């Protein structure tokens, strides 16, 4: 920091209700401000749209060296910086920057942090250097001129019990959001959509307006709507919050094998009489935290850690169980390989954070274990990452997509994925739970059953060659070796969530 | 009132904690106290050992008249009265009541209020006349002489849910409470058996005990047994309170067929892998308030009310669900009759208060309806006002005997009865119900299950000679009216909760 050298702190005065701290931005690594100095009524050729940028931690800049000519001198500050300031600032107004904002151009594509941000006019009034004997600072605070529409959807919280309403362990809430969302700018038209910016943390739409402006934005969700009157609600540096039908709630559930599963994560009790088809994407199948090195923790010389627990590393949130998807086709799997992926998986750098997709070759667990083990997500990462490679157009990957156009999977879930054939034998209990806990959901939400006597692929693989495969018999599954990749069985995709 | 008449009051100081309120009596109709006057170191002839008897309102007895007389008289007051107190009071000591106490013989049989009452001694101390201008008054204060021992078993109050935490309406809470309950003084044989007072409402034991006593007192209950050291803990007027394993606690459950369900009315998720087969009595078969007239309050003409419905009237917080016996075997109902029980019943004047138990002849219901209606609380109570009259011994009374004998009812329940046809035809439903939830509970839990191909009683009458009978298939159950009374078929019990 050069001696003499005047310091620039800049502080958001933040969004505040139309009707707490509000929304402040912190600023972030490459935002750039744009700063002026004026002395008896002319900016200084010296200090005229001079661009300062933050590096994380300070705004750098060229220096300022402190002298007796900045004495009475007007500072200004505006974010974000513009190469071209010609006409959009007043010495003759009360307001310097009038101009900039009065033409300030706000367009309704604020989808992501750099859209949004670029748009976000904020500026300063007339400030004094602070400061004696070469220790100068200039601290500037700034005002937002737009306004800012705040959007809640209704959002609901799970609170997953066993039957003693003891809630089951997680590491963040589960949240059931609004699906299919859209935003309309007067009236629901292909053209008048808008992207607003929406914040995952606090689950809210955000989107910058011109104060005074006085639209009706439509809402689509869910299969519903709303309108936003923005009239009389757009002040200058102020926000207006729309909560649509109470926004965010609370509820407890005794989670079940047999629940409906929906689109936005919701779900259903097992034993409603008349459960709702709409949006209805599969079946609970399976309660409890599903990842390997949780599973299998015990098991001897811990072939499952968290170091290649793919499901744990990639979707850490979903411990609450699995769901069968109300999806079923019959189709092929994949060409018949000359390398099978489990030898070409042993050949990369892979092996210490992935588990083979193998059944029978695996290097920890031998060939009566490994089939009986959940690892369909692991599956489905490792299969992701042979794509990477060889880009070969497997059958399985289209009927995944498929499923996924048909039945949407939650954000919060894992996505859909071929079950490992340890998946598939847990389905059936010696109590026939495929028929009398499965079936009977089924049969209310779909046209299509889990036939008992069909044979199911798994995603566990034989040999360069073969699938696990699966059948059932009324009290259990078991997970046969002759699943030729170019033969035709059925699909059942799961998710984890 | 006699005119000059003393006005008689009497106070229990109640017996307060060894280490609130306490314990304190206030006295029914018919509880009589002994009343002395102590004049310059004699009792008055005319006030030795007087009796007075409270009438539920006020003390009554021969009047006692003022009189200057009585000025500086020490009143002495003492409950229970008693005919003989020869010997009993000590005019020398500071101790009026002290020979009483001294020898008060106390038992171990308080299981009555009379048997706890006549045990009770309480005494007061030397009290003054009040008043003056012809309106005086004696208020006594009195203190039990004896020590009490107060135990509290554990208890488990159930709040029933459904699969969202909504509790289930009720009238009061359900608790489960301790069962083959048994006291015994120093150590356990059958001719040291205590019998305590036992407070419904309080859910705790009560014995007066000697003070300075210092026995062990050991509880039996449900498989476990307690130790009770009064040693040091028997204060004149005290009660020690002994808290066993916890005492009362509350859970929440939710509440669904196939529960298993136990001799203290406890409740364990039918979902559990390893059930407990001690004290299971049956499975829960049905969930909601099994009275009828709540099921069938919007039934064209009103056929059940609050007048004719039994179940309500005998246990209206049996509004939780209905619980089917583990108990089966098979046997004749009972003999053919000349006149049916419907016959017999529409001749008395129990008509507004029972429904008949015919499945075919009702006045309101047609022979399609009433069969399916959940009547059979209603028809035990019908058939034991059949046996009050006729004290025909039915095979039905004994299978019942011998179901309660082996598998006893807890006492907040109905009890066991014969199902209605339209109870036994609501256990199958068109997803197999029957096998599916019932069946692979109770295999858990008995050798045997509910054979899908057998014929059950019902407790529904077809005329002087038949029982509909119930038969089923995967998909529904049917009440028939072929059971000739005299004929062989199964039995199942169920209770209401
Ligand atoms: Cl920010
Ligand atoms: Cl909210
Ligand atoms: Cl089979
Ligand atoms: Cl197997
Ligand atoms: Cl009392
Ligand atoms: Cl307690
Ligand atoms: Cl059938
Ligand atoms: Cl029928």
């Amino acid at each position: 920091n050069v001696r003499n050298g005047i310091v620039l702190n800049v502080t958001d005065t933040g969004i505040i209700s139309n009707e707490d701290t509000g929304f402040v931005t912190t600023f972030t690594q490459g935002d750039q401000i744009g700063l002026f100095a004026v002395k008896d009524g002319a900016i200084l050729d010296e200090i005229n749209n001079m661009p300062f940028t933050f590096n994380g931690s300070s705004w750098s800049g060229k220096p300022i060296l402190y002298d007796d000519r900045l004495v009475g001198v007007n500072f200004y500050a505006y974010y974000p910086y513009q190469s071209e300031m010609t006409g959009k600032t007043d010495l003759i107004g009360d307001d310097f920057f009038a101009p900039l904002a009065a033409g300030w151009e706000l367009t309704t594509e604020q989808s992501d942090q750099k859209a949004y941000a670029k748009q976000d006019l904020m500026t300063s009034n007339a400030t004094a250097l602070i400061g004696e004997n070469g220790n100068y600072s200039l601290s500037f605070q700034l005002t937002h001129r737009m306004s800012l529409v705040v959007v809640k959807l209704p959002s609901t919280r799970y609170i997953f019990t066993d039957a003693e309403g003891v809630a089951m362990p997680e590491e963040t809430p589960y949240v059931a959001m609004s699906v299919d969302v859209a935003f309309y700018l007067d009236n629901v038209e292909e053209g008048t959509k808008i992207s607003p910016y929406y914040d995952a943390k606090k689950d809210e739409y955000r989107l910058l307006r011109k104060p005074s402006s006085e639209n009706q934005i439509i809402g689509h969700y869910n299969d519903k709507q709303c309108t936003l009157d923005t009239a009389e609600k757009m002040k200058e540096g102020k926000y207006k919050r729309f909560v649509v039908d109470g926004g965010y709630k609370e509820v407890t559930h005794h989670l079940q094998v047999g629940d409906y599963y929906y689109a936005d994560g919701s779900v259903v009790s097992g034993n409603e009489a008349e459960p709702a088809k709409d949006n209805c994407i599969g079946i609970v199948c399976w309660v409890g935290n599903p990842m390997p090195s949780v599973l299998y923790k015990d098991v001897a010389g811990t072939p499952y850690t968290a170091t290649n627990d793919a499901l744990l590393r990639s979707h850490p949130n979903c411990v609450h169980g699995l769901v069968m998807s109300l999806y079923t086709e019959t189709g092929k799997f994949s060409p018949a390989l000359t390398q099978s992926i489990h030898d070409w998986f042993m050949t990369t750098s892979f092996t210490s954070s992935y588990v083979s997709v193998t059944g029978y070759y695996d290097a920890n667990e031998n060939n009566k274990n490994k089939p009986l083990r959940f690892l369909g997500y692991n599956n489905s990462e490792v299969l992701d990452l042979y794509y990477d490679t060889f880009k070969t157009d497997f059958e399985c990957f289209q009927y995944q997509d498929d499923c996924e156009s048909s039945f949407p999977s939650p954000s919060i879930t894992t996505g859909w994925y071929v079950p490992s054939s340890g998946e598939l034998v847990a389905l059936q209990d010696k109590d026939n739970s495929l028929e009398s806990k499965l079936n009977t959901k089924l049969i209310k939400v779909s046209d299509k059953t889990m036939d008992i006597s069909a044979t199911y692929w798994s995603s566990t693989e034989r040999n360069n060659k073969n699938m696990y495969i699966v059948t059932y018999s009324k009290t259990a599954g078991s997970a046969g070796t002759g699943g030729v990749k170019t033969n035709t069985y059925t699909y059942r995709f799961f998710l984890g969530f």
